[PDB]
């Protein structure tokens, strides 16, 4: 349920976990 977004080079990679 927790989504973290890692933004790099304008691209955000979101990873959802629980």
């Amino acid at each position: 349920g927790v989504c973290r977004c890692v933004c790099r080079r304008g691209v955000c990679r979101c990873v959802c976990r629980r």
